[PDB]
């Protein structure tokens, strides 16, 4: 636990709060201010039960916690597991959208309506028809539709899906086999439905061929997100087991989506998840890592770093402890 403090000493980011464990950070600027939807790590496994709202209400501003905003509790279709949120707006309403699990143990994903950004949210009494797994983003796209994305592999159980249905012998792909992608459909202007049955969206390489089961340096495993920028759509997620945030890039929101890159080397922790957000002058890459609690993988802490898009529309990679620094995986 040496190895770590060389971590500590050369992070390119401070934790942006530290009183409570906060991780999957769902970056947004809703009127005027950057509105950040995190998980809340508990310090008793990934047990989380709430969330809260925090907000930079300008650049370089102190992070606000706006406090709690949803609990389980309140959920009445969900039993546990309150894990990474995301939110969107429409009609003056804020929607907080979130995985959770249901007492026979699946993961789905439910909704919950405010008439504010930092809520309170009332959750709705059903999880969304049609989703499952774990995950979500939604796009605002900038010609008014809103589309979600979701997945994950491994615990997030998309595994077990093919065409939206569930089956226990559903197992992940191997080998030579196509990779699973996130799912995504766009969403109806009630927010709370899906307009339509969600899709597959690919990944490509560099030859125009589906990314393979067995390529987990690059396969999609978890948390999606996608941006608009320079008329592309940017895919970008975690590859799990290669601990990177990776991206590729489209002209459409349903992809296909051809592989560019790393676009967060690997951070402290098991895990990795992230968003990308524009504030203002500056986009940022929004994250997590174990470093506050001493690389303790379920509690974890945000942060933000700048991003910048080359001309050419690639993003350089961000390396969260320098370039110099040994990779903790
Ligand atoms: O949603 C997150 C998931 O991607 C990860 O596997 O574990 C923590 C969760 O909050
Ligand atoms: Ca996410």
């Amino acid at each position: 636990a040496a190895s770590l403090q060389a971590l500590a000493r050369t992070a390119i980011s401070a934790p942006l709060v530290t009183h409570l464990y906060t991780a999957d950070p769902s970056a947004h600027v809703f009127d005027g201010a950057l509105y950040i939807y995190p998980s809340h790590d508990l310090d008793a496994h990934f047990d989380m039960a709430d969330y809260h709202v925090l907000r930079m209400a300008h650049p370089g501003a102190a992070v606000e916690d706006l406090g709690q905003v949803l609990h389980v509790r309140d959920v009445p279709w969900a039993q546990r597991q309150m894990w990474a949120p995301d939110a969107a707006q429409r009609n003056g309403k804020t929607y907080l959208y979130f995985p959770a699990k249901r007492a026979d143990g699946m993961f789905q994903i439910g909704v919950a309506v405010g008439d504010r950004p930092e809520g309170p949210f009332v959750a709705e009494p059903q999880p969304i028809a049609g989703t499952y797994s774990i995950d979500p983003a939604v796009l605002a796209d900038d010609d008014g539709a809103h589309y979600l994305y979701f997945g994950g592999i491994w615990g997030g159980q998309l595994q077990h899906y093919r065409d939206n249905a569930y089956a226990q012998t559903h197992q992940e792909p191997v080998g030579d086999a196509p990779a699973l992608g996130p799912r995504v459909a766009r969403l109806h202007e009630r927010m709370i439905d899906l307009a339509e049955p969600s899709r597959e969206v690919v990944i490509l390489d560099e030859h125009g061929t589906p990314l393979r089961a067995d390529d987990h340096a690059r396969r999609f495993f978890e948390g999606p997100w996608v941006h608009q920028h320079a008329g592309r759509y940017y895919l970008s997620y975690s590859t799990g087991d290669t601990h990177r945030i990776c991206y590729a890039t489209s002209d459409s929101p349903y992809g296909p989506f051809t592989y560019q890159g790393v676009l967060l080397a690997p951070v402290v922790g098991w895990t990795t998840h992230h968003s990308i957000c524009l504030f203002q002058q500056q986009w940022y890459l929004f994250y997590h890592d174990s470093v506050l609690s001493g690389g303790q993988t379920h509690l974890r802490s945000i942060k933000m770093a700048p991003l910048a898009h080359a001309a050419d529309g690639t993003i350089a990679t961000i390396y969260p402890y320098g370039e110099d620094a040994v990779s903790p995986w």
